[PDB]
């Protein structure tokens, strides 16, 4: 229970540092209490090990998977690009894309956390009860994974 | 069950199909009675859903999960990047690649059903009990998948 929680934060880390220094798009939503089950239907369905080579893979540019969110429920990757609701808010700076809005959207819904890496900066964000922390350090982004998924 | 079997053809068809019009080198092996659960511990271990989208994705050059061999277990997608042993049948054709001598070496130890891609010509090559059908057209492969994963 504990590794497993290990595990999922380590593996989100490295996947997420790999696509951050390569400039690669990444959408990655953590469900939590809510339940994600209509969201997970949008996509592919993956019910996957969590490894931080699979994540790499899945949002490799022009690839089946790469557009939309990877979607992480109980100890499975749940599902590849899937689709989330998109945010309406006029405070989510207009410079971030489709991933960032999607990202809100689905805090705004959901107690879910989710990961984004930018395509166009590298920066890493995360997306919590409709707001957003975006261009987080490693020191930052373990903290707030840790305060969030580790119960 | 008669569904999933169908859906495992479907899916190494689009997937090679895919990869065979862009030159993406694959190697995705289909386990029978024969266990291959020593070659699966070579590998990184997926425990996935089979797709055609998956497949695609696994196989990307120059990333985690394409350098090495797809196996697929029951159900699933067991690991992507496993090793496969070489034949050492001077037989094989000096033209064909590592890939092809890797599904060789399977096909003479196992039941197994082998599936390559070749990175340098696109074509499609099948190996199972040690014989290799090299460069089969889409009608050769349907049917071959067919008669040998529809049980
Ligand atoms: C519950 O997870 C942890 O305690 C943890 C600690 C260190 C790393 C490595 N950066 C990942 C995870």
């Amino acid at each position: 229970i504990e590794r497993e929680q290990h595990h999922l934060i380590e593996s989100i880390e490295k996947s997420t540092q790999y696509m951050a220094k390569r400039r690669i798009g990444a959408l990655i939503s953590v469900a939590r209490d809510t339940g994600m089950d209509d969201y997970i239907e949008t996509g592919i369905p993956l019910n996957a090990k969590i490894s931080s080579q699979l994540l790499i893979n899945i949002f490799i540019p022009n690839t089946p998977l790469h557009d939309g969110a990877v979607i992480i429920k109980g100890n499975e990757i749940a599902s590849a690009a899937s689709y989330l609701p998109l945010s309406d808010s006029p405070f989510l700076s207009k410079e971030l894309g489709t991933r960032h809005r999607a990202a809100l959207g689905i805090s705004e819904v959901t107690d879910s956390i989710t990961i984004v890496v930018s395509e166009e900066t590298g920066g890493i964000s995360l997306t919590k009860g409709g707001e957003l922390f975006r261009d987080v350090s490693e020191e930052e982004l373990h903290k707030i994974l840790l305060k969030e998924l580790v119960t």
